[PDB]
DNA sequence: AAGGGTCCGGACCCT
DNA sequence: AAGGGTCCGGACCCT
């Protein structure tokens, strides 16, 4: 499908929001601490040595100047996330969210309208905004190249708007599919954008050194592949489809092999309003007594403020537990009286607990 | 919630469609045969002795005049079903479908608009269309009674339209919830309608003799209840909520006990377009060889015509098997090339079969 | 960590 | 029979 897909990857999001919140934090190594880990850091801290998911103490030693603002409360990050998605939705309605820092948009229709409102007497001037992957030559005669070049311009527009309206810096990637767009978005990582012309897809797919770097292949699938002997993209591309279907399933095998060739027909989805609101707390086997009710109590109060703000209402509640040894869950439709609050809720949640390192409450079935 | 819900139950649907298809079949005992069973019969055959789900031969003996048109192809029944749902949707958009003979509609908004466009100087004339359950007295002073009486009139309008436009006879039931509406729709069964006023809900709930007659309680739940000793509605109403939650689950226990009191907050849903298209064939251990591919082949061709007609397209395929001994299933996303046909499809379906009295093919994930 | 999303196969219900 | 629908808990993915 001749599609133009854009991937928007914001740089150090949690940190960028914290730096905007306290100007002083600007031009200073900043790390976002979650429990015992530094989940995100500014480029300055990365430069001095701080890395993602690093022990906080090791970091403050490698970077004694590391100011560490806590980020276990994701409320302000979530607010800016939806502000970014909303700006992008004004450009085109269908925006898919991946986490809070990434967004996908299909610019195909927008590209076509701009290309029709144009005259071929100005085609020699359709110019690229940003880097072209593999310094590939542009052919202003190939329609595909022109469409992707228009997407490059819309991406530059989206990025300038995100800075001018939300003060946020980010990277962009324009391609024919979501996989290629996400993979090209980080070729130039600090506040830059890259477009992948069709004749350079194989260079990007073979640029990867681990199959886990392919979006869609995680720990389990990769372990299965490594055991079959597949450690390269070419290995997955050249492996027998039949054996892979037999050991992984027809669905996973066909999709993952297509990804090895840079093929993804996945439609860009409209994520729209959130479908779940959850809150959790991590602990060191600190829950060995039904006193875990106290933890569930705190989690409920916090999540309650969030569901109050949305306006839509929850109809199913879920308790997710993490034992030390893999997360089990038990859900129940919320009684209507409660839908119209803590004591009834804790009673239901405790019954779910009794039927079943981490405790989580989730409000789903939102209407 | 002060709601007005209507249940539309068409009389002997399959048979009514067959009688419309062959006028001659009118005023003659008619039975719809499916394999070895008579799934539906006209009232004339019911009068002579024919019953639902009866051996065809036993029926043709009790009623030697029974003309039996085959109804294993549900295409014409399905077409009339959506014609009925569409007529009802013109009255109000939210229409829920239960099978092909039943529809639920929320008339609350319609009732309110008509009641506002009315003057209290004409309230003494709001009259009921159809029977009132338990010959309950109408109180034109209770707003609830007035709202349900308006629903009675809209139901009579819907029924007259179904006869005048589709030549179909049916029964209707107006109440505050879907359970009470479905339960009151059949008090007067031949082409009649009944309204349940609020002070008569307990009479209807206690009118039932088996808890399985309660919509929502099937074989499994009823067996569990019978083992706990619950065989009456009063038994379920008076049983300990706690023990029921322990043996059946918090969700089922709370909902089924509310149903025992005639309580159902279930929202009337807009069923809208179909979400699945399936075809199956029942056989006497006639599939003991991979030759079952031949059966899957026929099923596919048939279902293909149906998916061609819808206009929306399938994205996931499912193979459902019934062994003699409980239906297992294996699904796979359909390759995009096929989505844009028999040989590729049978190959995927055979792989699903090899991974796994009845064989069924289902086209779901429709977009 | 601290969230958040689809897919899937079964159980159960209904006609 | 011959269809058709939600609920659910887990696996797996992503940030
Ligand atoms: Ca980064
Ligand atoms: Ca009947």
């Amino acid at each position: 499908s001749s599609r133009v897909i854009v991937h928007v990857d914001l740089d150090c999001f949690y940190a960028q929001v914290e730096m905007i919140s306290n100007p002083e934090l600007k031009d200073k190594p900043l790390g976002v601490q979650q429990k015992y880990l530094v989940v995100t850091c500014n480029y300055e801290a990365r430069k001095l040595g701080v890395k993602k998911l690093m022990n906080v103490r090791d970091a403050k030693e490698k970077c004694p100047q590391l100011v560490l603002v806590n980020g276990e409360d994701l409320t302000r990050y979530r607010e800016m996330s939806y502000k970014v998605t909303e700006l992008l939705e004004e450009f085109s309605p269908v925006v898919e969210r991946l986490g809070f820092d990434e967004n996908f948009v299909d610019l195909t229709e927008m590209v076509e309208k701009r290309l029709q409102q144009l005259q071929s007497d100005e085609l020699s001037a359709v110019t690229v905004s940003g880097h072209v992957y593999n310094n590939q030559s542009i052919n202003l005669l190939d329609v595909l190249h022109i469409r992707l070049l228009v997407g490059s311009q819309i991406a530059a527009e989206m990025r300038e708007a995100m800075y001018n309206q939300l003060g946020l810096t980010g990277c962009a990637g324009v391609a024919s599919n979501k996989l290629l767009a996400k993979l090209v978005s980080g070729v130039f990582k600090p506040n830059q954008q890259t477009v992948l012309l069709p004749e350079s897809c194989q260079h990007l797919i073979h640029s990867l050194n681990h199959i886990k770097e392919i979006p869609g292949i995680g720990y389990k699938t990769a372990k299965c592949l490594e055991a079959l002997g597949i450690n390269s993209v070419r290995d997955l591309q050249t492996f027998s489809p039949k054996i892979l279907e037999k050991e992984l399933g027809i669905s996973v095998a066909q999709r993952i092999q297509k990804l090895s060739f840079g093929e993804d027909n996945s439609p860009v989805i409209l994520s729209g309003p959130p479908q779940s609101f959850s809150e959790e707390d991590s602990f060191k086997k600190c829950s060995s007594e039904v006193e875990a009710k106290n933890k569930i109590e705190e989690l409920l109060a916090s999540l309650l403020n969030r569901v109050c703000q949305d306006g839509r209402k929850p109809h199913t509640v879920r308790l997710i537990i993490r034992r030390y040894s893999g997360r089990e869950s038990r859900q129940c439709p919320i009684p209507s009286h409660v839908i119209q609050v803590m004591t009834p809720m804790v009673d239901i949640l405790m019954k779910l607990f009794r039927n079943m390192t981490l405790l989580s409450v989730c409000f789903c079935n939102l209407k």
